[PDB]
């Protein structure tokens, strides 16, 4: 056998697989158990840490995906195939992996942790596009990725119960970055130098872990790709989390005592609970999700936006940006007229119908201020102008302005903030062309995948993916992407200075939409307040 | 006696005076009453027709001024100066003016009736920038002005009451109004031809008419400069008015409310000048375009309020010609917007740019007042001090000015009626206010009445051309419904091209939109707002 794919952790001895990279192997240690299986009566319940075993646990594959919806709106079409679940299906599932150089390190070497997204319904640590063989072997890090349970099964919230107390998914999160503080080093890995990054849900849970001390002191610097968790759908109130978790029992035949209730739901298969999760959802809409992370003053004291504009960021670096089209990719999933097989070209009746779908649960008045700001009066029936004006829509309210709103705030207060834009449009990409540069479509190219030789990237989207694995790296190991060619500034309140990502040399620009983001961060809570 | 300078009118025979033009020589007759004087016990009261005189009435130069108030900002200052009242002041005020060439037409000649503003508290038409003798003598035009009551003796309201029913100054114009459709013609003009137009409170007079039923039928075209009758400043609320009336008498000392008989006798006790100086202590709030006695919205003249009859108005059969200055709001913030002066660059703060939005959009609420903000600051240059005094001058000129202007136009040609609008932009080379201003409001007057033309003043030889090309537009709209001739053509403003024409030393320019994202906000948003 050999000794680098033989690591002894505190829980017991576990044998892993060596990998092929273009550049040389890598060592990858897949599928191992870090909490107790949450089954049975652990079902909603916070995270066990995993018991010792004896023997060799098997670390040489992927482990099962948490029980999740599986998207059907274009069977078999690879631009959302990629995302679905690539495993069996299991609640079994609290598993995390770890990729390091070959032969492991001698001296420690920083660790990348990442969250995976997927609107805290969906998403898996075994996606190819998640895949970081290319990342340890071209930038010599240590690569952690966990599964966390998703939908109701990690965010149902009965708040007040101790059998069903929410946001367990997040503490399944936290719990592997404690796993990681007792045995990374055992892989060669740095403890003292942990970088969360994460994107979309992934990206407001790595947001998360910042406001929530007791997360805070297991890493050192973060990385919000798409993501936030002051965005409108990232968390929900104690009210709404218990007509949600009421309503979801109701739908499946359950019955009254928290304790009951939860005791009937732990009896439904998990296939059961995951066929009616949307159902409880209290309007039509697109990007909204049933069970997220619930504002209760335990993990999350109070409001992302309160913790942030009270909090003292001094002494933290963080690397934040969104892709150029992020409304693009959501509009073919319930906004009128909408599709992928033609140009979507929609009516004004259309567009105000979209608005109320993009934008939902908010007065008329707030609707119509929206319309008001997305609308030019000099062309205000132009269906191709109506087709971007709601994608930046769906963009603004939900992603560009709250994480522009973070960036503000975070580098106001003592952090120090790198800002990006993601526009590079895959020359692999399935999407039509109108989506633009789509939501996630950033990942692949951070992870490296065009160095896959199977795939057809090209010659410049091999050396682009290269330049972002150096970014994000230099980032991890010392808080600056730059390396001592164009200089990327820090983004302040101020300049409001980002870069663009893309074949291009590094260009900086001013604004993430500061016209548009003045109206969703600024006017528009006035105006829900009164 | 020269028989082309004796007029017989209803009333009784006029005397007018032969002058002299740098064309030729014009007949005017200035002076000529159309009502009893409003004084002692009619003060307050609509007028009443001018009875008719034995003998020659001497028409030869212009009368009194309407009691008003008189600027002192900057005394001297010809800027201001020459809106200031170049007659004394008089409640006996009643008379209007007829312009007309010499010899006297052959043939009935198509009418223009001007409106002179000042905020329904000032204005006269004898002013020297209102001198009918050059449109006349170059367009062949006959041209009427009138003198209508102003402030408090013009539009101070205790609404259903016999004494003080308010709306007078309107009553004035009315009947004056009516003084052309009866007498026009002996002095050759068209009473079947009749074009109203004015500027500012003028404008908003004028569509005032359009509204009233019983002015409409005096006229058959309309051109409203830099003023509309739905502008927030242009009318008031019956129980506003009550308020601001009881007060005014109040401060004067009447009664020494209760019976409206009883409050407006004693108020019709105090002088003229008493009146006039404590007009402005009955404003509600601290700002700029906002004037005390305006008219009112009582269900008589006005049935509902311009806003509500523009819109369920049907327009068919009527031309109008409506437009603005290049910067509108920039002459009023010398007058209470913090920071501001004509005596220096008025580059402003930021704390300076949100206390003079307040001022210049007065009473709304604070969730309002934000709105404004958000939609005229610049977020990525929020504290630049020249962005900040151009956004104050756009958000001033927007809401009282340019945007209501847009929202009738747009309404009009949706209705069926023609519609043409243009953009001054040409400031003037005489012009004495800073430039920072650029082309303020109240500066395409002058070539509108082709004042370049007088051989005294300094204008250039290209600013004579540019007032002769606009006195053409002016009386082409009034002879035949259109600015063209039959050259670059005017088009129609619609709501859908929303096409306007720039009126500079340079040829005519067609562009789009006056100022649509700006006032779809002022118009369409805000006021639902207000409304929730
Ligand atoms: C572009 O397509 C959308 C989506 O319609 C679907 O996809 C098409 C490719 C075709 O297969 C249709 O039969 C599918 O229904 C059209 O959007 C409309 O969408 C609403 C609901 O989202 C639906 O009720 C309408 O029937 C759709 N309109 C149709 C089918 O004409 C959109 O109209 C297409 N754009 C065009 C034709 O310009
Ligand atoms: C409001 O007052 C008018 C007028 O009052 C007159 O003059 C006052 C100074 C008082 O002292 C009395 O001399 C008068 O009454 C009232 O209208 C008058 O009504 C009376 C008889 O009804 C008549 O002799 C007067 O000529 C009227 N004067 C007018 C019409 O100008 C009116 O009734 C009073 N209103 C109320 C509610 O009492
Ligand atoms: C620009 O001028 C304004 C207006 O001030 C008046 O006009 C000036 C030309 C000068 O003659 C001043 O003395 C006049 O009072 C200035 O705003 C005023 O500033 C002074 C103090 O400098 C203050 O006492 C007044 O209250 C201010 N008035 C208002 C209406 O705000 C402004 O500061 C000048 N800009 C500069 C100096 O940069
Ligand atoms: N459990 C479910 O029924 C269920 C249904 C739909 N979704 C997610 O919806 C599909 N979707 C997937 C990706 C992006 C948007 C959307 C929908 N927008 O309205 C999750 C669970
Ligand atoms: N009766 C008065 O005291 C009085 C005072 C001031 N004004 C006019 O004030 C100057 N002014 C001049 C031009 C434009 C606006 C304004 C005022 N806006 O509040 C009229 C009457
Ligand atoms: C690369 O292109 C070939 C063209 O024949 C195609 O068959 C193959 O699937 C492509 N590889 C991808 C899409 O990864
Ligand atoms: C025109 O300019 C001349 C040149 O000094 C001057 O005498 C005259 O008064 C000016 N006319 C005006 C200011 O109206
Ligand atoms: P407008 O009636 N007119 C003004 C200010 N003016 C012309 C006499 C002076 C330039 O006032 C705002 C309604
Ligand atoms: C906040 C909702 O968006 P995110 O959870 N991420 C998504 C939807 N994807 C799919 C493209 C990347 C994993």
């Amino acid at each position: 056998e050999d000794a680098e794919l033989l690591v002894t952790v505190r829980g017991g001895r576990l044998r892993g697989i060596r990998l092929k990279t273009p550049g040389g192997p890598v060592s990858a240690f897949l599928g191992i158990p870090f909490a107790e299986p949450p089954m049975g009566p652990r079902r909603f319940l916070p995270p066990e840490p995993k018991q010792p075993w004896s023997g060799v646990v098997d670390a040489t594959t992927f482990q099962s995906v948490c029980y999740q919806y599986v998207d059907t709106l274009y069977p078999g079409f690879e631009g959302t195939e990629m995302w679905n679940p690539n495993r069996e299906l299991s609640e079994d599932c609290l598993y995390l992996n770890v990729w390091t150089p070959y032969p492991r390190p001698t001296s420690p070497t920083p660790v990348l942790v990442w969250i995976y997204g997927g609107g805290f319904y969906s998403g898996a640590s075994s996606l190819d596009v998640y895949d970081g063989r290319f990342l340890v072997q071209a930038e010599r890090t240590v690569l952690v990725s966990m599964n966390y349970r998703v939908g109701a099964f990690g965010f149902l919230a009965l708040p007040g119960s101790r059998e069903a107390p929410g946001n367990v998914g997040l503490l399944d999160q936290r719990l592997a970055l404690q796993w990681v503080q007792e045995n990374v080093a055992a892989f060669g890995g740095d403890p003292t130098s942990v970088t969360l990054f994460g994107e979309s849900a992934g990206a407001a849970s790595v947001g998360m872990h910042l406001l929530s001390p007791p997360s805070r002191g297991l890493f050192h610097r973060a990385v919000l790709q798409s993501g936030a968790p002051n965005g409108p759908w990232a968390t929900v109130g104690m009210g709404e989390a218990r007509r949600r978790a009421t309503q979801l029992a109701h739908l499946v035949g359950c019955p009254g005592n928290d304790t009951e209730l939860v005791a009937c739901l732990r009896t439904r298969p998990a296939q059961v609970l995951v066929n009616h999760e949307w159902h409880v959802l209290p309007q039509e809409s697109v990007f909204r999700f049933s069970f997220v992370p619930v504002v209760d003053g335990d993990f999350l004291s109070d409001t992302p936006e309160a913790l942030i504009n009270a909090g003292d960021f001094h002494g933290l670096q963080v690397l934040v940006g969104v892709v150029k089209d992020e409304g693009s990719y959501f509009l073919v999933y319930g906004a009128p007229g909408f599709s992928k097989d033609n140009e979507s070209l929609i009516s004004r009746a259309e567009f105000l119908a979209g608005v109320r779908v993009g934008v939902p649960q908010v007065s008329d008045l707030a609707a119509e201020a929206v319309v008001l700001h997305y609308t030019d009066w000099l062309h205000p029936e132009d269906p191709a102008r109506l087709r971007e004006a709601l994608s930046d829509v769906v963009g603004d309210h939900n992603v560009v302005c709250p994480v522009a709103q973070l960036a503000g705030r975070l580098a106001a207060q003592g952090a120090r903030v790198y800002a990006y834009v993601f526009e590079h449009r895959a020359s692999t990409l399935s999407w039509p062309l109108w989506m633009g540069v789509p939501h996630g479509y950033e990942i692949e190219f951070i992870f490296g995948i065009p160095l896959d030789p199977s795939r057809n990237y090209t010659a410049e989207e091999k050396i682009f993916a290269q330049r972002l694995m150096r970014y994000w790296a230099n980032f991890a190991r010392t808080g600056d992407p730059n390396e001592p060619a164009p200089q990327w500034p820090p983004y302040t309140a101020g300049a409001q200075q980002y870069v663009s990502l893309d074949l291009r040399p590094l260009e900086v620009r001013r604004g993430l939409r500061a016209q548009a983001c003045a109206f969703w961060n600024r006017f528009l809570p006035k105006l829900l307040s009164a």
